[PDB]
């Protein structure tokens, strides 16, 4: 929700950082902070109802009948990697990768035939990544 | 929602950063901060109802009836990488990548046949990425 | 929700950091901080009802009836990696990776046929990653 911050080297509220081979003399330095946060987030107030069937069938006749709910047959992230060779050869090579399914992250939150949802859903990734270094 | 910031090297409210081989003399420095935040985000008030079926068939005759819910057969991120060779050969090479399915991040929130949703959904990614370095 | 911060090297409220071969003399330095946080997050008030079926069959006749609920037959992250060769050979090579299925992080929260949900769902990842280093 709030202040989802990525900071690569350094973070401060205040910084007086002094780096290499420097001379830093006779400084007078003062700081008078009021820093106040009244975070009232993600506050909720709910009256809810969820009803998948009401049925009245009285004096009826219902002879042949068939009923089926929601039907799911997805394929997701589906693969058939096929590598066919005869003289598959690797010789004297320095830095070599033969990579046929690789992931850093899979996040999945709600994967469903059905959902009813009255909430708050937050999904976050923060990262630094190198696949190869071989200098 | 609020303040989703990506910063490469440094972040500060105030900074007096002094770098390499510098001379920094006789400075007078004062600071009187008032910084207040009253974040009231993602606050909610809900009255809700969800229903999938109400039926009243009285005195009727239903001889041959068939009923089917929502039907899903999607293919998502589907692949058939086929490599066919004879004398597949790699020799003396320095930095070589054979990559057939590679993913950094896969984020999926709600993947569904049916959904009713009364909330707040957030999906965030913050990255620095290098696939190959071989200098 | 709040302050999902990724910091690579250093984090501070106030910093007076002095690095290599530097001289820091006769400094007068004061600090007067009032820093207050009143986090009132994720406060809730919920009244809810969930029902799957209500039925009244009176005087009815149900001779050949069939009923089926929600149906799931998904395939997710499904693979058939096939590598076929005759003289598969690796010789004198220095840094060789054969990778056929590799995952760093796999997070799945709710994978279901049906779900009703009245809460808060948060899924967070914070990382630094190198797949190969061989300089």
């Amino acid at each position: 929700s709030i202040d989802v911050k990525y900071i690569g080297v350094k973070s401060a509220y205040v910084s007086y950082d002094v780096q290499k081979r420097t001379i830093y003399l006779n400084i007078t330095n003062t700081l008078n902070i009021t820093n106040n946060n009244y975070y009232s987030v993600e506050v909720e107030n709910i009256t809810a109802q969820v009803q998948f069937s009401k049925t009245v069938i009285g004096k009826a006749r219902l002879n042949n009948i068939t009923i089926i709910g929601p039907l799911d047959m997805k394929q997701i992230d589906y693969t058939v990697p096929t590598v066919i060779a005869e003289e598959m050869s690797y010789m004297y090579d320095f830095c070599t990768l033969i990579s046929i399914k690789v992931h850093n992250i899979v996040l999945m939150m709600q994967v469903t035939v059905t959902t009813t949802y009255f909430g708050h859903s937050e999904q976050i990734s923060q990262e630094r990544y190198q696949y190869v270094d071989c200098g």
